[PDB]
């Protein structure tokens, strides 16, 4: 008799863990990842990089087909078998990268707020901020509803910064290198949360989560966990 | 230095003054959004020496244009310090060209007639322009302008052995342009506005304006593009 299991969900935000930073294609995780998946354990990967980076990267684990978290909760990326959930294949923020951008430029050109955003760049810029090639620079580029900034101002521009940001509807998140802007209202544990009541109503049975970190920022996703770890590689 | 905000305009049959002079209509505006910091980038198949005449009497003179269909590409006036000022051209020179084109209507007997076979009397009548408009018409960079007066089969192994030779055969309105292959207006559109965003360290927003469906190139690469038709 056909039946669906109960869900046990990884929720993994592991930027610089799991990953092979100059290995390309070819990740050591996949083969791994690929029979987790097979057994039905999906691997739900969020992150702060874009819908298009994380696609490419979620197919070189061998999770392709399964949701993702991107753009630190900006972008949802459905399951493949979600037809039929409202959003499929992909839930946006309603504040895209381009009005983010047009409020950036506007702070940027009335109040002198000194930073560089993705944007202001070409890619072999970003391929050496970054430390990728320049065709993975090149998705790392294409944000959907978020804007990746280099701050180059003082700690009180910044407060100032946010505030501003803050009181047009936008948070100003820091990542491991970078800074982001995005839909206050969006967040990691947001669209964990969102995920998480799919998988329940899909199958008619609570998710289990599991969510892995590396780091004391990775709280909030962390949060909305039933079980939590922080690793740490050797 | 501002966010850069530019214009891409092909509109050469929409904006100038179908008879007139060196007193274009369009030339208070545009120098007036000159003086905004909006500039106008010209963008043409026309030659060179045309471009800068008629940038001239539009109030742009100073400004990035893209002649030749982007064989030429003539620098701001403030780029002095950019590899390649004032203006830069595809090694594939007009004179290397006439030499090719030379060699395949004598030995292959190709039937064509370039701008350079016929005197600026001539011209003028073949483009309703002024004589000494035309004189401008007839100098090339890096491109030459030609009518062909063969048949379409003899038209498709030209192309053939143009494209062979680095040089792809590029129609307009009218006439037909042979050039470099790897120019086009969008390369030379990408570079202006790569320039653009690394004197500023800002992205520059792009707009283009074309009049017809040939301009697909152009009004691609840019961020907003629109097809302006004058109303009747």
């Amino acid at each position: 008799m056909f039946s669906i299991q109960q869900p046990l969900l990884v929720f993994s935000d592991l930027d610089g863990t799991l990953l092979d930073s100059h290995s390309y294609d070819w990740q050591p995780a996949a083969p791994w990842l690929t029979r987790l998946r097979e057994a039905n354990v999906p691997v739900i990967l969020c992150s702060s990089k874009t819908s298009a980076e994380m696609l490419y990267l979620q197919k070189t684990l061998g999770l392709q087909g399964l949701p993702l978290i991107a753009e630190n909760g900006a972008v949802i990326q459905l399951a493949e078998q979600w037809q039929e959930i409202d959003g499929f294949p992909r839930i946006i923020s309603g504040i895209s990268h381009g009005e983010i951008s047009l409020v950036l430029n506007t702070l940027r050109e009335k109040e002198h707020f000194k930073f560089t955003t993705f944007d202001d760049v070409d890619d072999a810029t970003i391929a050496e901020w970054t430390g990728l090639s320049r065709s993975q620079a090149a998705l790392t580029q294409l944000h959907e509803a978020s804007v990746t900034l280099i701050w180059r101002d003082s700690d009180e521009r910044m407060a100032q910064f946010t505030a501003r940001l803050n009181e047009l509807g936008l948070q100003f998140m820091q990542g491991a290198r970078f800074w982001h802007v995005l839909d206050a209202s969006a967040g990691k544990d947001q669209a964990a949360n969102w995920i998480i009541a799919t998988y329940q109503q899909l199958s008619g049975k609570r998710p289990t989560t599991l969510g892995l970190g590396d780091g004391p920022n990775d709280a909030p996703l962390l949060e909305v966990m039933d079980y939590a770890v922080i690793v740490k590689g050797l």
